[PDB]
């Protein structure tokens, strides 16, 4: 029993973190095989970030200008290239700690773990979700750029995020491991505002199923609803519209608890309309939306 | 910016997890140097757990009955001993991945990370606090026993908790790495109820300082209070009494924000008396008490 915001074990990713310095800018890099992946703004001075022309800035850079340090040992850079908003630094040594890995571009609503790093050294690990407005609500200070987001399937690490920026509103933006930003964000020190941060409806329902499995059942009511009726309520409360695909993915949780998905939708509907009334669900006074149905199943079964 | 429930990077502890089987009971062990630490109830059948005499049960056990597996390789057990509620299995091979470590018995209010494991394999990592009633609110399924709680200082892992039991109320009890239970709990399948779960006042104040540092300031009021007046309010709301030691530890946060500790106590006092009124602080609708003043400073500075 017990339900926690759990991150994947970080060891496999800790063994990939390196420090990358270019001129006077230092950030984190991800060392996989003989390549180090890092944000391309490593080549910028804070002054260049106001309006950078990365291709032009990169012309003035040679392999020897990119200092890559893994622990206290220096890696030799033998090639460099820009792929979208990331730099790929070919080093002469393959990372002996390279795990089995994939690069995946996740969809909003999907969750992942972040290994926050400073100077190639890990500080902590926490669980995030790609918000529907393509930002993440992380915890990143200066020096954290290049810290990565990932998921793990048995022994394979699927890297999904690389940290690049903090918007003026304290929220975070970044790319997948191909250098493509999630959302409309650009690696530039300019006014970039996020869109509406809607609640990930499928995740709240999954978390309500986790609450039932763990004993919290006060919110279960005698009602049911339809997808269209539920969605009218979800629109009013800035919740993502629920689709039949979302219903299908909640199937195993519905089967385990014996509570039909549309009945849980009705419970969620009353929670939105009436509030918690000072009560809690899994030690939270708000509806948690950063557990996918897959995360609930994983945590409630014991997948390692 | 951004403030998250962050766990320490788990790699150093992942390299210590092993599986321990005795008869038909399998749980997790912690392999440090040439010793494997595990709950002594590994020698029990679920039937023995109703009323075990561990010394008597242990007489029927030899070194060869304790099967220790690290990954897919078997460790040879050359000695075994019972220290309080833990078994120490001397193996013939020192763990090559042993980090620098200490065994510490933490006080209630202190936080730590848990690497939840199943069959010697890590599933996830999350941040806990030793509650004032000596329980932890974890996430543990059958097979999770022997999973450990720890803190990290640069390269030294201070192991503080080993998971042993789930009380009938869904809360968790366990020992330090010397086998001494936190609280009055015993490793027996019997009715054990927890005491009052009070709120860790010093941690809530530290979290309010983290909120101010990260932009959430609506709860700051024009009032102040005294330790005695604040404590009258804290008693009513089942909050731990605040001492001058707690005030001293909040000193760096007070210095950084320019908000005197007693002024923050007055803000907390009004939050207790009036509630949040539907508002949030660091994305929470309740007062978080699982960040120590040390955790707030660590996260807000970038300690690796
Ligand atoms: C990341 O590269 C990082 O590590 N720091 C940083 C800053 C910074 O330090 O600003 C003063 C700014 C940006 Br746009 C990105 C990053
Ligand atoms: C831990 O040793 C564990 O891993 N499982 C377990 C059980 C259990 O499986 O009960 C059916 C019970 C206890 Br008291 C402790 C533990």
């Amino acid at each position: 029993s017990g339900f926690r915001k759990m991150a994947f074990p970080s060891g496999k990713v800790e063994g990939c973190m390196v420090q990358v310095t270019c001129g006077t800018t230092t950030l984190n890099g991800l060392w996989l095989d003989d390549v180090v992946y890092c944000p391309r703004h490593v080549i910028c001075t804070s002054e260049d970030m106001l309006n950078p022309n990365y291709e032009d800035l990169l012309i003035r850079k040679s392999n020897h200008n990119f200092l890559v340090q893994a622990g206290n040992v220096q890696l030799r850079v033998i090639g460099h290239s820009m792929q979208n908003c990331v730099l790929k630094l070919k080093v002469d040594t393959a990372n002996p700690k390279t795990p089995k890995y994939k690069f995946v571009r996740i969809q909003p609503g999907q969750t992942f773990s972040v290994l926050a790093c400073y100077n190639g050294s890990p500080s902590g690990v926490y669980q995030c979700a790609m918000r529907p407005n393509f930002t993440i609500k992380g915890s990143f200070l200066n020096g954290s750029c290049g810290s990565v987001g990932f998921n793990i399937d048995y022994d394979c690490v699927s890297f999904c995020y690389m940290h690049h920026m903090e918007l003026p509103t304290g929220v975070h933006a970044g790319t997948d491991l191909e250098g493509n930003f999630y959302g409309p964000f650009v690696d530039r020190q300019t006014a970039q505002a996020a869109g509406t941060d809607t609640t990930i409806t499928v995740n709240v329902l999954a978390w309500l199923y986790a609450a039932v499995i763990n004993g919290d059942r006060w919110f279960l009511n005698r009602f049911t609803t339809t997808l269209n009726d539920f969605n009218l309520v979800a629109m009013k409360y800035n919740y993502e519209p629920l689709t039949q695909d979302h219903v299908d993915i909640l199937g195993p949780l519905s089967a385990q608890t014996g509570i039909a998905v549309l009945d849980m939708c009705a419970s969620l509907k009353e929670l939105l309309q009436n509030g918690m009334n000072g009560r809690t669900i899994l030690g939270s006074a708000l509806l948690e939306d950063e557990f996918t149905p897959f995360d609930v199943v994983r945590q409630c079964s014991g997948v390692t």
